[PDB]
């Protein structure tokens, strides 16, 4: 099955980041999210009841980026894949990609950052 | 056999949405479309009918998304590939994305949608 | 006097429109702000207190676009300029921009809008 | 008076072009309209029939780029002008630019074309 | 073996295609080109001779682009894949991208074309 | 008058430069032309004769940008401007931008270059 | 004299700002520089000695920005531009444009900044 | 394990190249980084120890990029994969991908390179 429902480069403005500065200051942080699902019934029947729903996906996210301040990017995305898996049994598996385009690191790069795929248990 | 045809940034104005408010006004829609095809005989006799035709593989596209209001992408995306390989034989497999860049999601995200790979029976 | 203050690119999701399926599902709103201000003695001060503040300035502009729906963007560009004229002497003249990346405009445009320039009195 | 109205970017397919092979395959036009309008009284009403409405003007600018093939850019660009004049008083100017991305030129260049700057009289 | 060497959004301006029209005006093609290569003993060495030469794979590829005209991108990356495949030994496999952005085909989309996949006997 | 014709983004590959090793190796150099010209007779009649042809315009641009090795971009602006205004009488005046995007200049930066604009006389 | 020089998108690693936690972490800062000189007997003469050296420029910029840590955009570019006019007779008139795209603002936007215009005593 | 660490479009300005023109000018050098680490705990415990600090690898990347001059991109690529999977365990593999956008290549592509991958033992 390679089906998948995706939420790329949101983007949200965070205050996360292990320098004390970093938590100061903020900064945006882009995030990139691929389910796992199945959309051949939801494409059979056109029934959004068939299929995750993306507008809550991203209130998920929403909530964990603009939430509390953590540390590591790690951190944010376990939360949200942990998060979409728990309350989604149509997602088979969750990756999530955050990139911090402007971290504390004196130099020219596009951005860094982590990925995981985390598959729904 | 890993050569392909494609279609991409396809663009369309169309009508589709769950929401009355979404059928009412209409947005635009991106698609990218790859198919699954041999085409060693093609480049081996350059005649145009040992491979499969993109512009109307586009007409099918278009006429896809610039008809009939529908719910959700997995049902455009469902009879885009359905279409598309009950056309052509060569096509062993179709790939559909289509991404919604301005649904009603109060946010800031590149945009967001589904992908489906559908296999010629 | 060329010199000049910029906060360009700012985006917001606002529910402004004169089509109520607009106010209802609401969109990105993009604006660009240009204040004229004389920018040689915070220049030889190094004192940001002899010069406008833009995080202030931002502030002003989002609390215009994230507030209350109105109609046009004339409105929002006419409510921006005017705040901030209002608030601070050093500008000399204040330039409203606001772009709809994608307004119920069955098309296919980069995007429309207004643009506006408010001398201070 | 420096306010105005404008839609970038909007792109249409036609077959205009001097050389016969144009007409006969065509190609995706690039239009830019800037109109010259007093936008404060719109602005201080919030009343859209205080102003010029752009869906309108786009529908104007499409008539006249998906219409009849012609030979030269700068018979649409007058085209559209003189036609956005004589329908609305309130543009005191209008401003048409017109880039063919991809003209019959063997060479790399991001796009050629013509602007004209036509006062309502 | 994952290592390759690459040439990306190479552009040429040839007068390739099926519809006469096509071959008369010409327009540009972009060429991707991946070539599966072992790179460590080069990367041990420093020395270009254990290597795959890219200066002289972009002589080839434009030779090829910018000669006689051809009907389908098949039969353009077939020569190119085929062509590199028996000058080099180091090449273990060739692929071969070719996009039309400007096909003689009426609608809005980034771009068409083939890719194509051809191990090195 | 404010009509003018356009040639955007143009690119050569040439041997210009003061640095003998600029000569050696090369580098793309990207060419921006805008000419002065009144296109109301032109748009009235529809006639190619009443203006600047552009694709003429190019070859006087790419002799001149892929001809003998010069020094200065100076040089090869004041060949191209004085090259346009020689051959056409409707250009009243005529501005060449050239930029070196990658010149010997150890740092991060999008381009350098310079710009002229020349009175046809 | 519409002559000119220009240097864009440098970028720089500096950590200049208001907010201690500013001139802690850093950021990356984009300047534009556009200066007016004669070049019309550099033109004619191809003699680097007849105009302004740009990676001189570009050194000057460079000293000023990855320099001592300031509080103001407006200290940087008037040392810029100060620097700029002192060291050559033949700029008329230097332009400062210098961008923080990554201020400690929380929002959504491009880019924030100043520019001013210095002409040459 | 899919999980990656990333470093995305970092860039540099080095001697590096076969050419004796090339070491003598310079140019800028692209680099992507990829590494291959269990991401788990650190999203389990939030602790910075637990993962592998970018800013740090940020640091070996670019002190062999801007380091002594060498012949092929293959050299550096191997000595940065080499270096990064020497220094952390917790990195399984290395991916290094270096582009020259503006190699002495006469010729108009958007980029030249390699990439290698290289497992930690
Ligand atoms: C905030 N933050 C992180 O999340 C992080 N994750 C890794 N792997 N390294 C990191 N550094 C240096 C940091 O500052
Ligand atoms: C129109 N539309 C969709 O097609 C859709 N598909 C998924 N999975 N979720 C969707 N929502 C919320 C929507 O409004
Ligand atoms: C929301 N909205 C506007 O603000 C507007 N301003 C002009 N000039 N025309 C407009 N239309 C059609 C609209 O829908
Ligand atoms: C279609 N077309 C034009 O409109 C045009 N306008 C100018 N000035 N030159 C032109 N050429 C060469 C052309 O083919
Ligand atoms: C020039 N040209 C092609 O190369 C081609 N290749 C496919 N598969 N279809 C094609 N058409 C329609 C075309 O015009
Ligand atoms: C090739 N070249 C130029 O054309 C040039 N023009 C100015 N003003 N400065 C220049 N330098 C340093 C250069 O190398
Ligand atoms: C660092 N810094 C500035 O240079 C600045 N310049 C203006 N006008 N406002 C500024 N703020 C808020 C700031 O933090
Ligand atoms: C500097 N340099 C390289 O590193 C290189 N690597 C390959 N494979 N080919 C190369 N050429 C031509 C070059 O000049």
């Amino acid at each position: 099955m390679q089906d998948t429902i995706f939420l790329k480069g949101m983007r949200f403005y965070g205050y996360h980041g292990a320098l004390s500065a970093e938590n100061e200051i903020g900064q945006i942080f882009k995030v990139d999210v691929t389910l796992k699902v199945d959309l051949s019934e939801a494409g059979r029947t056109d029934n959004v009841i068939d299929t995750v729903h993306y507008g809550e996906v991203f209130e998920e996210v929403k909530s964990i980026m603009e939430g509390k301040a953590v540390n590591l990017l790690e951190h944010l995305a376990e939360r949200i894949a942990n998060r979409i898996n728990s309350q989604y049994n149509r997602v088979m598996e969750t990756k999530v990609r955050i990139t911090k385009e402007n971290p504390p690191i004196p130099g020219h790069y596009d951005g860094v950052g982590i990925e995981i795929v985390r598959e729904n248990k």
